[PDB]
C-alpha cells in the first residue's frame, strides 16, 4: 500500500535519466565543434580567474559552460549528485547580463531552490509532478548577475539528514570514497563542486547543512546570518518555524569564490525583490582587511569528542594563526548542552514533528533518516516516559527525546525568549573576552553511507551556530593520516551512548579524506568571518 | 489587594520626591542665571538647539535645566512624568562633545531600562524592582552626548492607547484635559507636545508610538522592528515574535526624528547589540527630493474615519499632487483578516495567559476596559460567546475567537501566514510601483477612558505592525467646528459597540491636532522620513 510513492519514484527516475541524456547530447555536440579546446586549463582555473576571462572575453561563456556541463555529467556517473538538468540555461547563456559580476559562471543549485518548470521534490513523493512556477529570488539575482544555473543537486529525503539519499533519486556518494557520505543535506552540491563538476553553488543550512557536506567533500561553505540573504521561493517541509532560522549560502572551491558570490548576491536586485532582507551591501574593506585578530578557539565542545584528525586540524590551524601574529584565546560558549538539547531541538520540533511527519504520509522513509521518523511518531506521553527511563543510563538521549514533544503556543513563546537570551549571553561572553572571531573544530572525516542518520549528537559543532544565528564557515585544512585513523580505534566519546559508538565506527577507514576547521563571527559579520577563513586558507593550504 | 495599595503608596512618594528634586534643581539654576531667555531656548528647533550646543553658543547646563523646568511645569497639568533620572547631572558634565546629540535632554518611556529606576509599567509586581543597567538604546544616546532626564508615564501593562495606571495615575492631553494623550507612549506625547522635551523615545507594537504623537500633535516614527535594539526593554510578554515590537523616536518635527535615527544607527549601537543589522542612516535617501509615487487610501473600510481624519488625508493628497508627486489609490488586501486573524492571533496566541500573569493581585486600571475580564474567560466560553456574537457583530466574534490559546503547530501556521501576508502586500506595492504609502491616522484624541473600549480603531496603525513596515506620523491640521459637528453623522461600518464608543469619544474635539500616516517598505525608514518631511513642509510650513 505505497503505490503513489512507487509511481513517484518511476517518474523522478525517468526524468533524471532524460535530464542526464540531454546533457550528454548537448556536450557531445559542443565537443564535435570545438575539438581544440583546452578542457583541463578551463576546469581547473579558479573561479576568480575564470570570471575575469569571461569578463575580458578571453573565454566565451559556451566554452566555460559546455566544458563544465560535461565534467558535471562525468562526475555524476560516480556520485549521483545531479537530480535534474535545468534545460533553459542555453537561453540564459546568451541572454546573460554582460556587466554582471558572475557573467558566464555556471552555478549548481541544491534541489530546494525553486526553478521555473522543475520539481523541488526534496525526495518526498508528494512534491513530485509539481513544477516550480518561477525561479526563487536568489536564482533571479544570480541570473541578473550573469550566472548560469544549470543543475539541481540531490538532497536527503526531506533535507533533514546530513547524509544524502531519497527514494526518488537515490543516494549520493562522497567523490573521494564511494563508501562514504558526501554529508548533507547539501550533499549534491558538496559532491559536485568537490569533484570539479561546478565552480560555485548554493545550499541551505538550519543545523549544519552547508558546512557538513563542504567539510566532508573537501570544499568551502559559508552559512551567513539567516536573514542576510533571501529565502523567498525556497522549498521546505515546515513553514512558520522561526526559533532556529534557515540560512542559505555559497559553497565553492576556495574562500574568495564565497566572497564574490556574496558580493554578487548582496546587491540592489536582491534588496528590491525581497524588501525584507536588510539592504546590507558587501563591505569589501572589512573582507580585504588584514590586521591581527583576536581569535577564540576550542579543541573540543565537551559534547562530541573530536576525532584525532579534527583536533590535529584545529591545533595546527591555531598554531599557524599564532605563528602569523594573531592572539589565540581559549573560549567555549556557555551551556552548549542547553543550546543543543533544549533550545535547538525544541525550536526545530516544537510541535512534536507533526508538521514534518505530514510530508511522509504514504511515502517510504529513506534509511539515512535512521529512526527519526519512528521517534517523532511516538505519542507525547510515551516520548516522556521512554525519556525518563533512558535518563539515568543515557542522559543525552533522554534530553533530546523529551525536547521533541509537542508544546503549547505559551511554551513556544517562552522557548523563543530563552533563545533571545542565550544569544545575548554568548555575545556578552564573547565581548568579555573582546574576541574578533571564533575558531572551532568541524565534524570530519566523512561518516559511512547511512550513518549520519544514526549519529545525531555529532551535530554539536555546527548546530550551535544555527541556534545562536552567527555566521559560520568551513575551510579544508588537512587530510586524515594513517596515524589519525589508527588513533580513532581508541576513540571513546563523552557519553558512551549509541551515538558515540556509531561515530567511532562511521569514521573508520578514513585515511586520505579532507578534514576541516570552522570559522565563526558575530551576527551580520559575514565579511569578517570570510576574512578569517581566507587567512586559515592561506596558512593551512598555501599550495 | 494590600500589596497593590502598598505599591501605589510607594510609587506615589517616589514620583513626588523626583518632582521635588526637579524643582530644587531648576530653582537653583534660575537664581544663577536670571537673565537667560528661556522662551527663546525652549522654542528653538532641535536642529538649531543642537548646532548652538555644538558651537558653544549655548551651555549644556542652560538647555538642560531650562528644559527640566518646563517639564516640571507642564507636568502639573498633564501628570506625564513618573520619575526624574536623578544621576543625569553627572552625565551632563560627561556627555562627549563630538556626540551628534551633545547636550540634548531626552525623555524616556518608562519601559526603557535605566540603572537604578523602576520600569513599573503600572504593574504593582514591578514596583520596587529597579533596573540594574541601561538598555542599549539609552547607552548609545549617552555615548552620543544626549542626557536622558525623565521616565514618562504609560498605561498599565502598556497594552492600551490611553495612559493611566494604579501607580502613577492618569496622564492627560496637554491640549485638552478631558482628552486622552493616547498611549502606550502617552507620557511622551504629553511631555513633548507641551514643550517639555525636544526629543523622546517610545515603543510601538500596535500603534503606541503613533497614537500619542497624533493625539498630542507631534511627530513619531515606528521603524522596521529590528532597525534599532530592544535589548533592555521592559515588557509583559517575551518571545512573542509574530507581531514585532518596534522602538522609535518622538519629537516636534520630522528633522528631529531623522537626526535621532542618524544618532542611534552608528557603531556604538551595532557593537552593543550585534543582533541589529548594521545599516547606517542613508542621508542621501532622506535628503533626496525626487518626485514620489505615493500610494494612498482615505479609509481602511474597517474603522470609519473622523471627518478631521478624512480632510487631513485629502488636503495632504491634494498638496502632494500640487507638488507633482503621483498619487495612486492603494489598499492592502485582506485588512480584516490581517487584523482579526494575524495580528490578534499573534498578540494572543496563548489566550493572553502570559499577559494575565502580570495582573495577579493588582487592580486592573479602568482604561484597560474589559480586556482582562475577557481574557480570564475559558477558551470554550470564548468560542461559545463568539458564536452568539457572530451573526449581528462579526468583528467582535472575530477578535474573541482569535484570542484563544493554541498549539505550537498552530502558531507555526499563523507565523507562516503572517510571512505570506507580508509578501502579498509587497507584491501589491510593486505591482503599482509605489515608493511610499499615505494613509489616515486615528484622531482626534478620544476622551479619557474610551480607547480601552474602542479596540477596532487600532486598524490604521496595527496593520503595519503586522506587516512590519516602517510607519511614521505627522500632524497636518486641527479639528474645525465643521469637522466636529459632523461627528454627529458618523455611524461606523459595523455599528458594533466599538463604533458607538468611538463615535462619542472623538466628539468635543475642536482645536485638537489630526495627523496623517506615512509608510515605506521594510528597511526604508529614511525614505519614509523623506516622505514625512515633504508632508510637513507642504501642510505645516
Ligand atoms: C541541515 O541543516 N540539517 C540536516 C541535518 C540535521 C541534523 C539533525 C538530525 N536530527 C535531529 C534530531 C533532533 C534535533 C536535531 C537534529 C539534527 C540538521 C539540519
Ligand atoms: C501599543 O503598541 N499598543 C497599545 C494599544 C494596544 C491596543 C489593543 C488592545 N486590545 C487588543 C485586543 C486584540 C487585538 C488587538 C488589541 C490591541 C495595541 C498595542
Ligand atoms: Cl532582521
Amino acid at each position: 500500500g505505497r503505490q503513489k510513492a512507487r509511481g513517484a519514484a518511476t517518474r523522478a527516475r525517468q526524468k533524471q535519466r532524460a535530464s542526464l541524456e540531454t546533457m550528454d547530447k548537448a556536450v557531445q555536440r559542443f565537443r564535435l565543434q570545438n575539438p581544440d579546446l583546452d578542457s583541463e586549463a578551463l576546469l581547473t582555473l579558479p573561479l576568480l580567474q575564470l570570471v575575469q576571462k569571461l569578463q575580458s572575453g578571453e573565454l566565451s561563456p559556451e566554452a566555460v559552460f559546455f566544458t563544465y556541463l560535461g565534467k558535471a555529467w562525468e562526475v555524476n556517473k560516480g556520485t549521483n549528485c545531479v537530480t535534474s538538468y535545468l534545460t533553459d540555461c542555453e537561453t540564459q547563456l546568451s541572454q546573460a547580463p554582460r556587466q554582471g559580476l558572475l557573467y558566464g559562471v555556471p552555478v549548481s543549485l541544491k534541489e530546494c531552490f525553486s526553478y521555473k518548470g522543475h520539481d523541488s521534490t526534496l525526495g518526498l513523493s508528494l512534491n513530485e509532478g509539481m513544477p516550480s512556477e518561477s525561479d526563487c529570488v536568489v536564482v533571479q539575482v544570480l541570473k541578473l548577475q550573469g550566472a548560469v544555473p544549470f543543475v539541481h543537486t540531490n538532497v536527503p529525503q526531506s533535507m533533514f539528514s546530513y547524509d544524502c539519499s531519497n527514494p526518488l533519486f537515490g543516494q549520493t556518494m562522497n567523490p573521494w570514497k564511494s563508501s562514504k557520505s558526501p554529508g548533507g543535506s547539501s550533499g549534491g552540491e558538496g559532491a559536485l563542486i568537490g569533484s570539479g563538476g561546478s565552480p560555485l553553488g548554493l545550499g541551505t543550512d538550519i543545523g549544519g547543512s552547508i558546512r557538513f557536506p563542504s567539510a566532508f567533500c573537501g570544499i568551502c561553505g559559508l552559512k551567513p546570518t539567516g536573514n542576510r540573504l533571501s529565502k523567498s521561493g525556497l522549498k521546505g517541509c515546515v513553514y512558520g518555524q522561526t526559533a532556529v532560522q534557515l540560512s542559505l549560502g555559497p559553497m565553492a572551491r576556495d574562500v574568495e569564490s564565497l566572497a564574490l558570490c556574496l558580493k554578487a548576491l548582496l546587491c540592489e536586485h536582491l534588496f528590491t525583490l525581497d524588501p525584507t532582507v536588510p539592504p546590507l551591501p558587501f563591505r569589501e574593506e572589512v573582507y580585504r582587511s588584514s590586521r591581527p585578530l583576536r581569535v577564540g578557539y576550542y579543541e573540543t565542545d565537551n559534547y562530541t569528542m573530536p576525532s584525532p584528525a579534527m583536533r590535529r586540524a584545529l591545533i595546527e590551524t591555531k598554531q599557524r594563526l599564532e605563528a602569523a601574529g594573531h592572539t589565540l584565546i581559549p573560549f567555549l560558549p556557555n551551556n552548549i548542552p542547553y543550546a543543543l538539547e533544549v533550545l535547538s531541538t525544541g525550536g526545530l520540533f516544537s510541535d512534536g514533528g507533526r508538521s514534518f511527519l505530514q510530508n511522509f504520509k504514504g511515502d517510504f522513509v529513506d534509511p539515512c533518516l535512521g529512526d527519526l521518523i519512528l521517534i517523532l511518531r511516538l505519542p507525547s506521553w510515551f516520548k516522556r516516559l521512554l525519556s525518563l527511563l533512558l535518563k539515568p543510563l543515557f542522559p543525552r538521549l533522554a534530553a533530546f527525546l523529551n525536547n521533541m514533544r509537542p508544546r503549547s503556543a505559551e511554551k513556544l513563546w517562552k522557548l523563543q525568549h530563552e533563545i533571545e537570551m542565550y544569544r545575548q549571553s554568548v555575545i556578552a561572553q564573547w565581548k568579555a573576552m573582546n574576541l574578533d572571531v571564533l575558531l572551532t573544530p568541524m565534524l570530519g572525516p566523512a561518516l559511512d553511507l547511512n550513518t549520519p542518520g544514526r549519529a545525531t549528537g555529532a551535530v554539536s559543532y555546527t548546530m550551535l551556530y544555527n541556534c545562536l544565528d552567527f555566521p559560520a564557515g568551513v575551510v579544508p585544512v588537512t587530510t586524515v593520516t594513517a596515524e589519525d585513523d589508527a588513533q580513532m580505534e581508541l576513540y571513546k566519546g563523552y557519553f558512551g551512548d549509541i551515538w558515540d559508538i556509531i561515530l567511532k565506527k562511521a569514521m573508520k577507514n578514513s585515511v586520505g579524506l579532507p578534514v576541516a576547521v570552522q570559522c565563526v563571527a558575530l551576527p551580520w559579520q559575514e565579511e569578517l568571518c570570510l576574512r578569517f577563513m581566507r587567512e586559515v586558507e592561506q596558512l593551512m593550504t598555501p599550495q
